[PDB]
DNA sequence: ACGGTTACGGT
């Protein structure tokens, strides 16, 4: 395998890639992320400045991805996984949502089939050098 | 059934 950028993803594929966490919402059905590594993609949703009330800060347009979180994976990020975390997931499953956009999703794998996993990263690890040459320029 | 639909809500 290897990393992705965010950018470089597509519906229906296995991928790896370094993200910032922006926004978190747990459900008792699930944990949510969205997550960006300040690249573009087409499938992504446009996200409006214009808003009235958002507790979101950016980045705006189509620079984001949801992340839906099940079962251990869930259990596991709840309550560790917070907004502004860096994060590394490896061998998640994208798809498309209802309304056309993409979408990662880490079901649960008792089985251990997949490998996959998603840890913190620690904010200065130099892998995360892009990611934040890249926000500079949409902050 | 292996799920949850909409870019908020801030649980």
């Amino acid at each position: 395998d290897s990393f992705s950028l965010l950018s470089q993803i597509t519906p229906h594929q296995r991928c790896s890639f370094y993200a910032q966490v922006i926004k978190t919402w747990y459900s008792d059905k699930n944990f949510t992320l969205y997550v960006t590594d300040y690249t573009e993609n087409e499938l992504f949703f446009p996200m409006s400045p214009y808003t009235s009330s958002s507790r979101w800060r950016g980045p705006f347009g189509r620079f984001s991805i949801r992340c839906i979180l099940w079962d251990e994976h869930d259990f596991y990020c709840r309550n560790y996984i917070k907004e502004g975390d860096y994060v590394v997931m490896k061998n998640v499953r994208t798809k498309i949502d209802h309304l056309g956009y993409l979408e990662c999703i880490l079901h649960g794998d008792s089985a251990k089939r997949y490998n996959m996993s998603i840890e913190k990263v620690d904010s200065e690890e130099p892998e995360l050098n892009e990611i934040k040459s890249r926000k500079r320029l949409y902050v």
